[PDB]
């Protein structure tokens, strides 16, 4: 248990901490984002005359009305997380002042809180994966009608779902990111805390 060694995961906890929190603030934005697209789109919908039109859009707030669920439990798994993670920090402390009293129930409660992140993370990443995917087919359904009665509506829905795939793309690759930092916090961990 160097000092290196425990400066390293220190940092990594630190770095882990300000990346979930800037995830779980584009989080936020994307619910805000779903919940004006889905106004605009409950919208749209019922100003739509052509019923290729009016299917495309009432199958996209089929899957809209499904995306606020799993938003909803997406940001709730990235706050299960931040609780841990807030455990977490605080059980590194006590390891590092204390001693005797103090040890093995500590040292693994550390390892399996950075375990349970790690789960967390994966069930986030899984949420976000699935909604993004619907993001894509939503652009290209959006695109085979553009143009018509309603022209306008349909524009303004197509750039959201454009400038919050980007935000889904963005999500993900952060999710990235925190997946690999929480395994080298674990492993770091591990050598520290064994």
């Amino acid at each position: 248990g160097s000092p290196e060694l425990r400066q390293e995961h220190q940092q990594l906890a630190q770095e882990f901490q300000q990346l979930l929190q800037e995830i779980q603030q584009l989080g936020r934005e994307l619910l805000k984002g779903e919940l004006q697209g889905i106004k605009q789109l409950r919208e749209a919908s019922e100003k739509a005359r052509n019923p290729e039109k009016k299917s495309v859009l009432q199958k996209i707030l089929e899957d809209e009305e499904k995306h606020i669920e799993l938003l909803e439990t997406l940001q709730q798994t990235g706050q299960e997380a931040q609780q841990l993670l807030q455990e977490l920090q605080q059980t590194g402390q006590e390891l590092w002042q204390l001693g005797g009293s103090g040890g093995p129930e500590l040292r693994q409660k550390h390892q399996q809180l950075a375990q349970k992140i790690q789960q967390l993370l994966q069930k986030h990443q899984q949420l976000g994966a699935k909604i993004l995917e619907d993001e894509e087919k939503h652009i290209e359904l959006l695109e085979t009608i553009l143009g018509g009665s309603g022209g306008d509506e349909l524009r303004e829905l197509l750039k959201g779902e454009l400038q919050g795939i980007k935000q889904y793309r963005e999500l993900q690759q952060l999710g990235q990111k925190a997946q690999q930092l929480v395994q080298k916090l674990q492993q770091t961990g591990q050598k520290l805390w064994q």
